[PDB]
């Protein structure tokens, strides 16, 4: 007789009587209290039922952040069904390709900055483009809006019995070949997500943040907008970051935390510099000295551990940064311990438990691992072999006990009989006090195919040479490990979104010969 | 392909790798680091298992607080199995009722204190007492003793994919009535009361807890032994509260936390003035000024928000104190609000939600709600009803959206047609600044049954008449609930076990004619 776990129609429903006068969303001029944001909701829902969509179906967003983001994932949770967020900036290629994998029975899209990729994908879906399309920043009473599609539903609460283990929210991501997968998570995974959030960063009804992150990715949806929203805060919409309207709301809306980087932070302070604006409710997670005293520094678990620092290890499939150093206490490993909702081991290529120190991948069970990728029936069955979510991501254990995240298991060499994993030799590389940065290629070996080059970026006050590089390595790692040649380099090579661009260093070093 | 929840096995398994030399249990001399615990975990299930204990099957704990109560717990969730935490103190028939009921595979019992009470328990069942008994305060090589039946089974974890859902702790709960039902409480209930738990008192893996409360009641469960086991902090065992103990292990053990309730706390202080003992490093939450400034008060939001102080509501079936005033910020209401994994709404009779301000039945859907009583199909069946779990205790909600708990649903009156909550009297009654506490009875009427009579205790220091209570009701209450008549006491009649004395009320004021 024992009923369902909470779902996030329950969190709605619960605030709308607990919290009736408080202020849920905003969002431009939109100011949404908890019962005026269910009631949308309701009618939303009732929408997209008449339309169709139950149990299983999907919708996809294709526009920036919006306060309508939060009330599409709400009334499709309330049916069963699920909500991607894609990536705005997808070029067509890569739009076509997402419409066409997740094949949604409704697009919501926006035409402003997108609408001539939008009209370009439609073009080349040509046939096969049924879906409806809607339009999120339409006049309101466009017939091929969102606004009017949600005002011609009911305020009833269609009351459904929907089980929380259902995909919700669909956030696609990218492997490091360039393949494209949508990572399926439940209601049950975004409330523990919110849960261990709300205790890691001192989250509660009176906190207000700004959604500066893009909700596309799952940085903004941690930290904070699924807390805030579990919790009965508020939460503030901006499309995307422009430092100057950023600041305004920070100001105007009294934001106690925002997603936002280093260089944007300096923009802020910079245009806010003797202003007299008052921003000291925010409180400083990233680069609290980059603030110039403007913000409170916080003083939350999230900050005082070093996770806001990037001491921590996640991914989209383990609903967010799973692993922090806030868990657990002081940690020789750079990434700390598993939170509440998750247990870790580092397993070999055969599956078995590496030894303390021995590098393996990361593997997972619990409740924030994701329910598996969309359409991915082979990739699914090979990822969680074994009853184990496995991460694609190269770690050790410490003696201590806490995680080390070395790098992807994705890149990998083959001289002779031996797998090496170059993120290893690279993390090796990198405890030298003098290096930097440090990238392992492997090049062609006519005897035994590869053998590992080093291609080392120096710090500018220090200096060190091949042969010293090279014994660093003897006491750290196996002898076959070590490079062979080291190359010495101002700085990598990346690509245009900042990532590491090993095409580029295969390419100038003579890299080749890879399994 | 998507895996389970976390279950109590993955916290254990998780704690042995993250936290390889924390102290996680300690009972008198004994001391266990999370792998030595894990490991004993271990060979209690293998034992339990070869003797023929899996899913569903129970086990019965008839002794005080121990160690063991944590590993068996362990034990029997790493199977899919169950352990009742018994009442230590029922009497015989009471202690063979649960026998009967719970009809466990396996009895664990102790001889200190309560020989004398089992040895006629099992007298009385003759050849109905089939279970295997294990005497848990053995000699080490008993082979009736748990310690040698846990020493036979090997090191190896059962590795099983256990249901989070499935029962793992049943505390047997009494209604009104006295009549007792198992509340079966799943891995998921345990754990997503445990989270919430760290949230309120700001829990982590340095909290070191005294295991003060009776773990055959939800309160030492909820603060704080299954945080602090979930967080990885140390849990300090205590059989029963004896003050001169409890005060040695606080300081040895350098507690933060501790269940004690003001009569203790002053009976600790009186025992360690100027002795120099250091109970500083204990956070004060009950009763904080009776400390006399030898513990630290807290500063958690279960201390400042006045959930410490009671102002909250819940019971063992909402897996403890699910509704708080820590939840949602300032409340009229003196329950709060509740908690995340939760939903409230009040009831009346037809099953329709009730307006603001109209008292009915406080029902609850969420992760915390229970799995259901054991063996009470009928009682299940009636209680789940449209899928909301029925509390039987008395509520309304309140214009800002908080709770009030008004008291039970199972004392009612009926006048002519009309039904009666005596609990919404009596608070009613309460809020006048002279009363201290008013109890509310039905007396026969031989033309509808039943009138109303209130039996009123006055603060030492006010006045008021039997009028003037009457008056201040009208405003307050329909005309029909208000008292007929009030008669005024110095205090009233309680029960052994502290409780209101209905009955002892009933017999001396002339209450009858219920429904
Ligand atoms: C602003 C960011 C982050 C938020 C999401 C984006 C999409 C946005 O425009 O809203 C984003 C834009 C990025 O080009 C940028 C800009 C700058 C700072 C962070 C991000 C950096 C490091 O060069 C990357
Ligand atoms: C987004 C995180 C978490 C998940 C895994 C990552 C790889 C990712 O990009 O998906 C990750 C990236 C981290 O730089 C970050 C960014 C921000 C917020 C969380 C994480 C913080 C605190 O500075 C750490
Ligand atoms: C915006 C992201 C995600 C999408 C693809 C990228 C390339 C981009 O610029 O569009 C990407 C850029 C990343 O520096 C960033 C920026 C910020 C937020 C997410 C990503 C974070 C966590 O620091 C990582
Ligand atoms: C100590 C308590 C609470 C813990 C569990 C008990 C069983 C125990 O002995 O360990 C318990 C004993 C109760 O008679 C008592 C004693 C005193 C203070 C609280 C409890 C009060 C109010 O008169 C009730
Ligand atoms: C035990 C609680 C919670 C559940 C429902 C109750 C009725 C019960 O006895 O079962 C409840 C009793 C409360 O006096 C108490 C006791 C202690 C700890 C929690 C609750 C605290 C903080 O002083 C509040
Ligand atoms: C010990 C309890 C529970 C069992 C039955 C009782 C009668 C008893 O004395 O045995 C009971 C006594 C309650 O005052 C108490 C004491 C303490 C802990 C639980 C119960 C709490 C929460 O303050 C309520
Ligand atoms: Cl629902
Ligand atoms: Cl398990």
């Amino acid at each position: 007789n024992a009923l369902q776990h909470t779902t996030i129609g329950d969190v709605l429903r619960e605030h709308r009587r607990s919290h009736p006068g408080r202020t849920a969303l905003v969002d431009g001029p939109v100011r949404l209290t908890w019962p005026e944001l269910d009631d949308r909701v309701n009618r939303l829902a009732g929408s997209l039922a008449a339309s169709g969509i139950g149990r299983g179906d999907r919708i996809m967003w294709l526009g920036q952040n919006s306060f309508r983001v939060y009330e599409l994932i709400a009334a499709a949770g309330k049916l069963g069904a699920m909500v991607c967020v894609g990536y705005w900036r997808w070029a067509p290629p890569e739009m076509e390709f997402a419409l066409r994998d997740f094949d949604p029975h409704l697009v919501v899209w926006q035409h402003q900055e997108i609408h001539e990729t939008v009209a370009r994908t439609r073009e080349a879906l040509g046939s096969d483009d049924t879906a409806r399309w809607l339009r999120h920043d339409s006049a309101p009473q466009d017939p091929d809006g969102y606004e009017a599609f949600l005002a011609a539903g009911g305020l009833a609460d269609p009351d459904l019995d929907i089980d929380p283990d259902s995909p919700v929210l669909v956030l696609y991501t990218a492997a490091m070949s360039g393949r494209q997968c949508g990572s399926l998570l439940s209601h049950t995974n975004l409330i523990a997500m919110a849960t261990a959030a709300a205790w890691l960063g001192d989250i509660d009804h009176t906190t207000a943040f700004l959604n500066s992150g893009p909700m596309f990715h799952i940085g903004n949806h941690q930290f904070w907008g699924m807390p805030t929203l579990l919790m009965a805060g508020k939460n503030v919409i901006v499309r995307r970051v422009v430092a100057e309207e950023v600041r305004d709301l920070l100001v105007a809306e009294e934001c106690t935390h925002a997603f936002l980087m280093p260089p944007t932070v300096a923009e802020i302070v910079r245009l806010n510099r003797d202003t007299g604006h008052d921003l000291s409710r925010l409180r400083a997670t990233v680069a609290p000295h980059l603030w110039e005293g403007m913000a409170t520094t916080d003083t939350s678990r999230f900050t005082r551990s070093g996770a806001a620092a990037g001491r921590g290890y996640g991914q989209t499939e383990l609903s967010g940064f799973a692993v922090t150093a806030a868990y657990g206490g002081p940690a020789a490993g750079n990434a700390g311990r598993p939170g509440p909702g998750l247990t870790v081991r580092v397993l070999d290529t055969a599956g078995r438990e590496c030894a303390v120190g021995e590098a393996g991948e990361i593997c997972a069970r619990g409740t924030v691992v994701h329910r598996g990728y969309w359409n991915r029936d082979e990739v699914n069955a090979h990822r969680f072999r074994s009853g184990w979510w496995h991460t694609t991501d190269l770690g050790r254990r410490e003696p201590d006990g806490s995680l080390t995240f070395l790098g992807t298991t994705t890149r990998m060499l083959k001289s002779a009989a031996e797998n090496i994993f170059p993120a290893e030799v690279e993390n090796c590389i990198e405890q030298h006090p003098a290096v930097r940065e440090a990238a392992v290629i492997g090049v062609p070996n006519t005897r035994w195919a590869q053998d590992v080059k080093a291609v080392v970026v120096l710090e500018p006050d220090a200096g060190v040479s091949e042969q010293e590089i090279i014994d660093h390595c003897r006491p750290r790692i196996a002898s076959y490990k070590k490079p062979k040649s080291v190359a010495f380099a101002a700085a990598l090579p990346r690509t245009v979104s900042g990532a590491r661009d090993y095409d580029a260093l295969d390419k100038e070093y003579g890299g080749g010969g890879y399994p």
